[PDB]
């Protein structure tokens, strides 16, 4: 079980990255790598993936290009998308 609190929570530090772009800090490094720990589950994985849909919606000065490129830059093999467009539903 994962909820929006804690995949919300373990992003928060990365919003700087998600808006402006450029290099995420180490605490964003830091909550990618949660996320990925987090997210062992199929279930955990589309559960993951809606709340972060959820909150590219909600967060309107998000660069898709920065969310498409978090987990590379972070170095994490983060098999979650980040974007608004995404079918969670669709996801291994």
């Amino acid at each position: 079980a994962v909820s929006c609190g804690q995949v919300d929570t373990s992003l928060t530090p990365c919003l700087t990255y998600l808006t402006k772009g450029g290099t995420p800090s180490t605490q964003c490094c830091s909550g990618v790598r949660s996320l990925k720990s987090m997210t062992g589950t199929k279930a955990d994985r589309q559960a993951a993936c809606n709340c972060l849909k959820q909150a590219a919606a909600r967060y309107q000065g998000i660069k898709d290009a920065a969310a498409a490129a978090l987990s590379q830059k972070c170095g994490v093999q983060l098999s979650v998308p980040i974007s608004r467009k995404t079918d969670c539903s669709k996801i291994s």
